[PDB]
DNA sequence: CAACAA
C-alpha cells in the first residue's frame, strides 16, 4: 500500500511526542474511563469534520453548541477568495505518497492551500499546531507533483477555529517558511519509509 | 483518508 500524509506523520513522532500524548490520553481514561474517553475523541474527531463539511458549502445556533467554530472563521473568510478546489485527493508521483487536503483558495490574494482546524486550546503560535506545517507541505508537495492539477501552489495557510467563538488564529506560511518545513517533512517521509525496509 | 489530543 503507498502511504498518507497523517499516516507517515503520526508514526514517525520524536519520543517526546508519544510520551506526552499517550500521559495526557491516561490522565483522561483515569478521570473518566474507558468507556467515555472513546466517546470524548468520537465527538472531537466529529465536530472538525461537520466544520470542514460546513464550510464546504460555503466556499460551495446549531443542536450541539459547536456552532462558535463557524463564527470563530469568519473574519478569516472575508479574506478568502478565488476558490480552486477542495477536498482534493493529492498523488505524489516520485515521493510516492497521498493525501487528502482541505482546500485550495486565495486568503489575502495569495494562492495558498488551506487547512481548517477545530481546538480547544488556543494556538497563537504556529509552533503550537504540532506537525500541522509539514501536513500542509506535504500536500502542496504532492499536489504539485501530481498528474491531475492544473495549477502549482507555494503558499500554505492553517487556520484554528475555537468552539468558544474567539478570533481563530490564521497562521500564514509563505513560500521560504513552506520550503524549510517541506524538507523537515521530507526527513520524516525518510524515516517512515526507512522503518519499512 | 481523516477528524484531535500534547
Ligand atoms: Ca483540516
Ligand atoms: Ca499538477
Amino acid at each position: 500500500v503507498i502511504p498518507s500524509v497523517t499516516r507517515v506523520l503520526q508514526q514517525t513522532m520524536t519520543k517526546q511526542q508519544v510520551f506526552l500524548l499517550e500521559r495526557w490520553k491516561q490522565r483522561m481514561i483515569l478521570e473518566l474511563g474507558e468507556d467515555g474517553f472513546k466517546e470524548y475523541t468520537s465527538n472531537v474527531f466529529l465536530q472538525g469534520k461537520r466544520f470542514q463539511e460546513a464550510l464546504e458549502s460555503i466556499l460551495s445556533d446549531e443542536n450541539l453548541l459547536k456552532s462558535g467554530y463557524i463564527e470563530s472563521v469568519q473574519h478569516i473568510l472575508k479574506d478568502v477568495s478565488g476558490v480552486r478546489a477542495l477536498e482534493s485527493a493529492v498523488q505524489h508521483e516520485t515521493l510516492n505518497y497521498i493525501g487528502l487536503l482541505d482546500c485550495v483558495a486565495e486568503y489575502q490574494g495569495k494562492l495558498c492551500v488551506i487547512d481548517w482546524k477545530t481546538s480547544e486550546k488556543p494556538k497563537p503560535f504556529i509552533q503550537s499546531t504540532f506537525d500541522n506545517p509539514l501536513q500542509v507541505v506535504a500536500y502542496m508537495g504532492a499536489m504539485n507533483h501530481d498528474t491531475n492539477y492544473s495549477f502549482q501552489v507555494q503558499c500554505g495557510l492553517i487556520v484554528v477555529a475555537y468552539k468558544d467563538g474567539s478570533p481563530a488564529h490564521p497562521h500564514f506560511m509563505d513560500a521560504e517558511l513552506c520550503s524549510q518545513y517541506w524538507t523537515k517533512w521530507l526527513l520524516r517521509l525518510e524515516e517512515y519509509t526507512e522503518k519499512k525496509k
